[PDB]
């Protein structure tokens, strides 16, 4: 039966809750302890659901194609609130007004220059421009051998201004964060893989030429934290109890809450980054002190059902010149047929990296900014029924070229000054919530290997 060894696993967020349900099943002889500090699981998932609403405070879904997440969420039976997004038109917001995503194109580079070039997003001389770098590349481009950063591989190919109108915005999203900073090979490894299959980056994006991407759940993200922490059968969740630090002893630790000590043999830190260096002294983590984050604030918009639609689409993302708060606003009750059936429903988003201010704002400010963007956006007057505001302080991270190879160190630092201390979340191996996923399996398996 049980061991005398004792896993302790430290963040209530899905990474934690994913950790506790993998350690059950590895270790059927293990006890599991799990702290949280705070009030409730979830971490940044969380799911507002009154009313007959099911809008998303965080995290609204996941890319289908990490199928690793939809095989937990069928495990623990909840693949039949499986639904996925809606697609329509996307938008960019810039200083000249809203425009419609290019057609003719796969992720923001041309693969059809007829139909892309009825994009008003360039001017004629940039649309020239990116013709003659797609049909005539230059001899002197080479396959970059080692990583280097997407917009250091992207800018000489396809000029600056498509990169920065266009490519950044887009392929940052919601996150973002720098095309110039980001990995190239750790993010579209598939564009320089068909780059050397088809001799150039134009006829490289044409061999991948083509119900959308992502999945969420009926139930809402929140009701997968909910039946983790239902199906869990032995783990101990402890609620409202911080890990305030770790100490040795002899060979174990000692784990410090506000509610006395608990003991560990094996320990898995799911919190955040810079928490993790202040509980590990002994510890040199240089990479994890210079792993820089920003916060974001969601503002959500509910209206009574509109005849004329704010957006005509999805949604939009805004180009970080354009003289506006928003990053990004989606019409949740187009993307998400279950979230909002008669109603508008508006989620805006703010905070970039270097400029999140407003988010550390007060309620009455950040609501007036993001009203302001909308009205002026959406030609008129706007009078919202409900406001909902979230906020994820320092939630995303810029992983730059080298990260992952920086965490491998990181990790072979804290078990060698502490050995039996394993790391997992957003920090590490992937910011998505499969990443996550995938990061507490990893760790819980190779806690496995050592026992
Ligand atoms: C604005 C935003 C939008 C996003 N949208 C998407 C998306 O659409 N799709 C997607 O796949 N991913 C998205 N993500 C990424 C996603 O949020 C992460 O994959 C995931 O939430 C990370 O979970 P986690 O458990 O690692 O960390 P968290 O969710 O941050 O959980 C950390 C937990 O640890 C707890 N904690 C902190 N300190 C301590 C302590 N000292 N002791 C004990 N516990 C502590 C916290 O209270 C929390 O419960 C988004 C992220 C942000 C910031």
């Amino acid at each position: 039966g049980m061991s005398s060894k004792r896993l302790v696993i430290v963040g209530g967020g899905i990474t934690g809750l994913a950790a506790a349900y993998y350690a059950e099943r590895a270790f059927p002889d293990l006890n599991i302890t799990l702290l949280e500090a705070g009030e409730r699981l979830g971490g940044k998932v969380a799911t507002y659901r009154e009313d007959g609403f099911t809008i998303e405070r965080g995290p609204d879904s996941y890319v289908a194609r990490k199928h690793i997440l939809t095989d937990l969420i069928e495990a623990i039976g909840l693949g039949e609130k499986l639904v996925r997004n809606n697609t329509s038109q996307a938008f960019i917001l810039d200083t000249g007004g809203l425009h419609p995503i290019p057609k003719g194109a796969v992720m923001g580079i041309p693969t059809d220059l007829d139909l892309f070039r009825q994009t008003t997003l360039l001017t004629e001389e940039e649309k020239q421009e990116v013709a003659d770098l797609l049909l005539h590349p230059s001899d002197s481009l080479r396959i970059p051998e080692q990583d280097i950063p997407l917009g250091e591989y992207l800018r000489p190919r396809l000029g600056d201004a498509l990169v920065e109108k266009l490519i950044e915005p887009l392929l940052s999203g919601i996150y973002a964060g720098n095309i110039d900073q980001m990995s190239t090979f750790a993010t579209y490894p598939q564009f320089v893989a068909n780059e050397q299959k088809a001799g150039s980056l134009f006829e490289g994006m044409r061999l991948m030429r083509p119900t959308g991407q992502f999945l969420s759940l009926e139930t809402g993200l929140e009701s997968l934290i909910e039946r983790l922490e239902e199906v869990l059968e032995r783990s101990e969740i402890r609620l409202e109890t911080p890990l305030l630090a770790i100490s040795r002893e002899d060979g174990r630790y000692r784990l410090k809450t506000d509610h006395g000590p608990e003991y560990a043999d094996y320990v898995l830190l799911t919190i955040p980054h810079p928490q993790v260096v202040q509980l590990l002294p002994d510890a040199h983590l240089p990479e994890l002190e210079q792993l820089t984050t920003h916060s974001t604030a969601t503002v959500t918009m509910i209206f009574d059902q509109q005849q004329s639609l704010p957006i005509e689409g999805t949604g939009f993302v805004v180009n970080r010149r354009a003289p506006y708060s928003i990053t990004a606003c989606t019409a949740i009750d187009q993307k998400w047929n279950h979230s909002a059936p008669d109603h508008t429903v508006l989620r805006a988003f703010v905070g970039r990296p270097g400029n999140d201010h407003l988010v550390h704002e007060s309620d009455e400010v950040l609501q007036q900014a993001v009203l302001q963007d909308l009205e002026k956006i959406c030609g008129r007057t706007l009078e919202p029924k409900q406001v909902i505001i979230s906020r994820l302080m320092d939630g995303l991270p810029a992983y730059t070229v080298g990260h992952a190879d920086r965490i491998q160190r990181v990790r072979e630092e804290v078990l060698a000054q502490y050995p039996g201390i394993y790391l997992a979340g957003l920090a590490y191996d992937g910011v998505g919530l499969p990443d996550c996923v995938a990061s507490a399996k990893t760790m819980i398996e190779s806690i496995e290997l050592e026992q």
